């Protein structure tokens, strides 16, 4: 057990844990350990180079934990201790729901990938609300210290009115979040405008200290038309940002994992460049004026900086954590800082969208 060390986790601890446990058991255990603060390190001290000011907030470093690891808001503080510059919880649905039957997550070790069809298993808004209320002032200090909190909002499976599910989440969790996320993406145009109009009106109805940024999270499987439409609505309505991307329902040629034909969203290395390209396109479509959080197959500084250069102001990872473990956070940050220096950027901020100016 005990402490590391990137090599010890990646070469020994994590693979052993994967050989003993199915992915959902290891996920639950990870959330357990993290929430108790049973973490190695973190020996990495964030430099001013890594600091980003975006979405009305200061981010100590641009490396966050993506939605889906901490679905129910149970490990937020342990995730900050892990070295993440921001935490996104969820997706959270209005009512509790169990999600899909098990097994519903599948490891593709040869591809450094996962396929998941959790189906939005959620403790629901009420349980999450109280859990965030119990630490609300602690979070206010973390946020002020440059460690913001995002809440990803979902909808119930049997929901009659999608927009109202999101509106409810906005009202309930919005006062507790630095930013909110609406998935247009889990595996309109006038309909999308309709939904996002409602979400933004609900957000604007909150008291001034309790007003989060609103971001839209997209899949990497959208047509060119979908992406044009989204960009257009985002700019018309003044959506605060985009998260790019969710998992893919595509199966790129070359996947080796025996489980590659499982239904669900694919994450990790095979998603990486598909996601970066979507960032590139969404940045150009929004004239570099809409903050993007880049997510999809990030496990190194190069991965992170490619997304930043492509137009991301911030990045997230998830699947890398499942293979490398907690030390992956400091690894990405250390490598990113070294790459920024090597490439003559003063900091992360100078690198945002740098490819578009070549
Ligand atoms: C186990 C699993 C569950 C996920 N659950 C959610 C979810 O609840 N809501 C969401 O927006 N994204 C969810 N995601 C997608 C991730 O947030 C992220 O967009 C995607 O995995 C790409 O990042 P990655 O390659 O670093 O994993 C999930 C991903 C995985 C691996
Ligand atoms: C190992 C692991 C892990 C995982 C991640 C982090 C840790 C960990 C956390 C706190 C301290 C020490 C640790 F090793 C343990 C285990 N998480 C997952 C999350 C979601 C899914 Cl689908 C799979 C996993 C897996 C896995 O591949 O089994
Ligand atoms: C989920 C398996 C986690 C096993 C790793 C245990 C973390 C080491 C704890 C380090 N420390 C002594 C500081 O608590
Ligand atoms: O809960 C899930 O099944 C899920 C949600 C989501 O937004 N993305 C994903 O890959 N899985």
């Amino acid at each position: 057990m005990a402490t590391g060390d990137e090599r010890f986790y990646a070469e020994h601890l994590m693979p052993t844990l994967q050989g003993l446990l199915d992915p959902e058991s290891a996920h639950r255990l990870a959330v357990r350990f993290t929430s108790l603060g049973l973490l190695p390190r973190a020996r990495f001290q964030d430099s001013d180079m890594l600091e980003v000011r975006v979405l009305g907030h200061k981010f100590r470093n641009p490396v966050g934990i993506a939605a889906g690891f901490d679905k129910h808001g149970e490990a937020v503080d342990g995730l900050y201790k892990m070295g993440f510059g921001f935490v996104e919880i969820g997706s959270v649905t209005p009512k509790p729901q169990e999600g899909n039957p098990r097994p519903r997550v599948f490891r593709l070790p040869e591809d450094q990938a996962v396929i998941n069809r959790y189906g939005f298993n959620s403790h629901g808004l009420s349980v999450v609300e109280h859990r965030l209320r119990a630490r609300q002032q602690k979070q206010a200090k973390l946020t002020e210290d440059g460690l913001p909190l995002g809440v990803n909002l979902g909808k119930n499976k049997t929901s009659v009115d999608a927009a109202e599910d999101y509106a409810e989440g906005v009202r309930v969790l919005g006062p507790l979040a630095d930013y909110l996320v609406v998935n247009v993406s889990s595996p309109g145009k006038a309909e999308l405008r309709r939904l996002l109009t409602k979400v933004l009106q609900e957000r604007d109805g909150l008291r001034r200290v309790h007003r989060p940024a609103v971001l839209v999270k997209i899949a990497p499987d959208l047509t060119s038309q979908d992406k044009e439409d989204i960009a257009s609505v985002v700019k018309e309505l003044g959506i605060d940002g985009l998260i790019v991307t969710n998992t893919t329902v595509s199966r790129p040629a070359g996947l080796q994992g025996a489980l590659r034909s499982e239904t669900g969203g694919l994450s990790g290395k095979p998603l990486r460049d598909l996601s970066t390209q979507t960032i590139r396109e969404m940045y150009a479509l929004t004239q570099g004026r809409v903050p993007i959080i880049g997510v999809g197959g990030v496990s190194s500084g190069q991965d992170a900086l490619e997304k930043i250069r492509a137009g991301a102001s911030l990045v997230q990872l998830y699947t890398a954590l499942t293979f490398w473990g907690p030390p992956v956070v400091g690894k990405v940050k250390r490598e990113l800082e070294a790459l920024l220096k090597e490439q003559g950027f003063g900091g992360v901020t100078d690198a945002i969208g740098a490819d578009h100016r070549r």
